């Protein structure tokens, strides 16, 4: 009685692994990961056995693997003794015998293909699934893996990996069947009340927690956000604000990121990319005239630049969608007199991005690579004073461009995606004009908050497991950051759940 | 054979445990601990067992716990059958027949005196010890808790509690003699190499972990700084900077602090509060005048404010410790055309103090809480840019007042420790001023370094196990958050360890 894994590398949605009799990639990580799992063993005087059908084992080369014992299922392979590393059985039950006799194996790998996967998980002999999700879905496949039986739950999922601009994850499946530091914090949070802050931070109830199964190895980034509105959903607290929709708050929370290998643009809803590039090009170019967002087919500012809000807030004199100095009118004229959208600033103000630019290439330890939207003195200009307030950018050794970003406010159902996806965007955007790679993310929240109406969507969204990051490139190097379009832009291998439409609170 | 548990506590420094046959203290959230850790059990058709010494039994007036079996050690009090709850016996040895026969008796807690502790532990009779630790060192005791074994170590150290302005720690010692997920992530982070984010971010090494033995139970919030500085003291890359001194530096980290049960004063080093308040009150009084400091004998800002540092770095046109615009001139007259630090500044700039404590106690609930004094305008004009760049002041819903902070550029060494008890020290006054009670500290840091001459003292401060936070109370109330005097503030039971000099680099 020893264990038993399937090692599967199989497509994102339609869980394809073959076709014409090969695979249908080439990622050579992916082929290291069999070698280093297949390999894993604890006895230095034992060897694993590899289970794999006869296509399969022609699909090697039959040419035995490095260290281990190939086992072929095949109905009219010759029972060769010649080869002490491949072994030939009839069928799959019979090859089992490795648990009964032959101490010799220790760990048994399933790995042929689907004809061995399909009939290895129908009899039940399968205790493990390292599953290889590759993001490629609109080409051609064969050969497919079968649907996981729900006797399998999952315990881990690896961060997104990039091999040849093609995304992929790495997870295990397990088949289902000291208490004295919990009871002790336990007896102290049912005696201190709110008084232990541990009772404040409260763990998400599974109910509202995505995924539950994966306790331990939580790794993919998008759990940084899943996370985050389960901790909204389970400590925040009721609160009115401006709006007429209340919200659910809490106070002081943080999401990583990488962008090395990865664009973190959530999977588990399909988010509007192009509003996000649009707008942030927008705040790039300096602009704050509303109607070019409108004429790009862009309503995110609609709301915040309408004739009823800019006459209620006190801006009645303002033109129709004229937002104020905002975003992009501080990051190039900071302190500017600021007149209407329609007047020349080039000149005025402090060049916020030119400066940073310049800052990243030629001297990138420099621990001031800031840029501000918190202006105190046009705050009353502003139709919405700004969000995300503070953004640091750092240089790596290895040349890698990181960026850190304080928010004070965060819609987490609407506002924090396009906020992720808008600064991956304007990192990438910063190490390419300034030669470096991405590096990561980080996200420093304030007051994160679910307004009232939209649980029953965001609750939804926590329902999906989430599928590997895509990945975002140029097709081009542009010679000013202002130059880019958003045909420059890539967006590979996205394969996202349904929309989920929320109404923003005005 | 079942478990043993000595259940005690004790003063945090000379352990001392009693006085004139009663406690030192009374701290009722003690009491209801130990009812509760005593009262622990998994069958309910079973007792536990309580030993204590007579003195002891006669501390708590000779009457029964409820639901509990006492069994008194005394030679002269007569070994009565008339009380079940109640039992004598002759010596400690012949008491711990509870393991051999009476399967009605589940867990077994030694909770009596001096005399019982002493030999419980030379008998090697405990497996397990539960300290609550309490700040009170000034006062007398005739009864010790003995020094605990070095076949103990602590695996459990609960964050800081208050009671009667009483400082105290729950903490757990232990006696000393899936893995495939481990292992999966171990095989990626071989074949990525810093392409896998967890290898930036490696867990630090054993030799770099304070108290490393508790693992799953770090929760006191002196931890959240402990392990900054052994992440960067895993992961910091060897960079250059302004100064002669490098630094070994990470991106984007984050400490969360509780400021309801007690003050984030860091106990592992002697820090000096007195220079930090004299700083805070010279940033909220508006003034970069750096000689009052040094007539107050603080010199914290001389480094960067004398002669030659200022020549060296373009203004030697100003006077010796005209620091310029800087901490409390952004505060107090943000944007404001600055001109000496002998001129009145009273009137121009945007009063952002004056303006928080407004919105902060007639709008709570507002998301726009916020301070900053990253100034683009004035950042040439002075001799040192803000560290301690932006921070959001949050009142929660039971009229508590949090606190982020987010800060560009964090010497571990020296900044780290002035920054956290600063904002700790601003969010009190806020509070007080606005009529709240204090709330949570966080602090978001950008490129959080250690210079290369602070690894031999950093490491020292690594070696010693934090001691319960100290307690900071106010002794009137004021009418202005400016008048603040050092003469106000009670610094309750701080009992730090030795300084740890260290050189700042200029
Ligand atoms: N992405 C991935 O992880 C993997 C992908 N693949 C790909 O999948 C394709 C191959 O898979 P597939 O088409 O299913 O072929 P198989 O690898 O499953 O091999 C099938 C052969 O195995 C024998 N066999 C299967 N079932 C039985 C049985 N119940 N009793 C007796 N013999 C049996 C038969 O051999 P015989 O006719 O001689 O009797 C059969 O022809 C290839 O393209 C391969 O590259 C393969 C492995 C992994
Ligand atoms: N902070 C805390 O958690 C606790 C504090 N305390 C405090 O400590 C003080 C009391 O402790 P302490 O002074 O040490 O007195 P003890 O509780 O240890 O009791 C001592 C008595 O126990 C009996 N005894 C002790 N050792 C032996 C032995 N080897 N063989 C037989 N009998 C023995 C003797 O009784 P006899 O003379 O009758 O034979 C002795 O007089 C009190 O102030 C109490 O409040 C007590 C418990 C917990
Ligand atoms: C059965 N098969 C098809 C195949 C291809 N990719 C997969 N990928 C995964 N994740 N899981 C599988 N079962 C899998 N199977 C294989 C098996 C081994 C090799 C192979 O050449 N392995 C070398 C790889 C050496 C390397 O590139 O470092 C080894 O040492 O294991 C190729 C195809
Ligand atoms: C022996 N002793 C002295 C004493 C005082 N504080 C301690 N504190 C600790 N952490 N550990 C001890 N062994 C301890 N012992 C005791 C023991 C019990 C009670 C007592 O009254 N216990 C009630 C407490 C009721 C409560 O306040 O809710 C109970 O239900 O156990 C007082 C003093
Ligand atoms: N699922 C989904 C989904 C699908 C499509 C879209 C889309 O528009 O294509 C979308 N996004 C928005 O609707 C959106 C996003 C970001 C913003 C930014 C913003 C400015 N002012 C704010 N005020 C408040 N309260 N909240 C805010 O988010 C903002 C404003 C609107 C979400
Ligand atoms: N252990 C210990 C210990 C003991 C005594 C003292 C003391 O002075 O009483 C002390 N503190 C400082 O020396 C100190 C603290 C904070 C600051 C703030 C600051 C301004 N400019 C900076 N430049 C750089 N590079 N680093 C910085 O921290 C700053 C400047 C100096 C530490
Ligand atoms: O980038 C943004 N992210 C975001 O979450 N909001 C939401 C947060 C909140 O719902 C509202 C700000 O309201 P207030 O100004 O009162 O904090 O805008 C707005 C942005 F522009
Ligand atoms: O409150 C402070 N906190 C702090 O950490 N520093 C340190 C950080 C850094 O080591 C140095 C200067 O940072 P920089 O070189 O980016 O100007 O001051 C200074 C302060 F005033």
């Amino acid at each position: 009685e020893k264990n038993v894994s399937i090692v599967v590398a199989a497509s994102v949605l339609s869980s394809g692994i073959g076709i014409n009799g090969q695979l249908p990639w080439s990622i050579s990580e992916d082929l290291k990961f069999f070698s280093k799992i297949t390999n894993n063993k604890c006895d230095s005087n034992k060897k694993n056995a590899l289970i794999m059908g006869r296509k399969t084992w022609d699909s090697i080369g039959r040419r035995p693997l490095k260290n281990r014992i190939i086992v072929v299922i095949s109905s009219s392979l010759p029972q060769d003794e010649a080869d002490p590393n491949v072994v030939v059985f009839r069928n799959l039950e019979d090859s089992i015998e490795n648990l009964m006799n032959d101490d010799s194996i220790e760990n048994i790998f399933v790995c042929g293909g689907e004809s061995i996967y399909r009939d290895a998980l129908k009899d039940n002999f399968v205790d493990r699934i390292y599953l290889t999700r590759v993001a490629l879905e609109d080409i051609e496949f064969d050969t497919y893996f079968p649907e996981i039986p729900e006797t399998f739950l999952p315990v881990y999922m690896s961060q997104t990996f990039c091999t040849k601009n093609i995304s992929y994850d790495f997870m295990i499946f397990e088949k289902q069947e000291l208490k004295s530091i919990d009871d002790t914090v336990d007896l102290l949070g049912e005696i201190f009340g709110i008084r232990k802050m541990g009772n404040r931070h409260k763990f998400p109830k599974e109910e509202i927690y995505n995924t539950p199964s994966i306790r331990f190895g939580r790794e993919h980034y998008e759990f940084q956000y899943l996370d985050l509105l389960s901790r909204v959903l389970e400590n925040g607290a009721y609160r009115e604000n401006r709006t007429g929709i209340s919200t659910y708050s809490i106070f002081g929370q943080m999401m990583r990121f990488d962008m090395r290998e990865s664009f973190p643009l959530l999977t588990t809803k399909k988010v509007a990319i192009r509003s996000i590039f649009e707008e942030l090009i927008w705040f790039i170019k300096g602009d704050t005239n509303g109607n070019h967002l409108i004429e790009k087919k862009v309503y995110i500012w609609s709301g915040n630049g309408s004739k009823e809000y800019l006459e209620r807030i006190g801006l009645g004199h303002r033109e129709e969608n004229d937002l104020g100095p905002i975003y992009g009118f501080q990051w190039r004229h900071y302190n500017g007199e600021y007149k209407t959208m329609h007047d020349d600033y080039t000149g005025v103000g402090v060049d916020q991005l030119a400066k940073l630019i310049e800052t990243l290439k030629n001297n990138p330890k420099d621990r001031r690579h800031i840029l501000t939207a918190w202006n105190p003195s046009a705050l009353s200009q502003m139709a919405l004073p700004p969000c995300h307030v503070l953004s640091q950018y750092y240089v790596t050794n290895d040349n890698c461009l990181s960026c850190n970003l304080y928010q004070r406010s965060c819609d987490l159902g609407l506002g924090s995606p396009f906020n992720i996806a808008s600064y991956a965007i304007l990192t990438m955007m910063l190490a390419q004009v300034c030669g470096y790679e991405p590096g990561e993310l980080a996200i420093f929240i304030g007051d994160a908050h679910i307004y009232e109406n939209h649980l029953t969507q965001l609750k939804e969204q926590l329902s999906r497991t989430p599928r590997p990051f895509p990945q975002l490139k140029f097709k081009r190097k542009v010679e000013n950051i202002e130059d880019f379009k958003w045909e420059d832009i890539e967006l590979i291998g996205y394969y996202p759940y349904p929309t989920i439409k929320m109404d923003m609170a005005v």
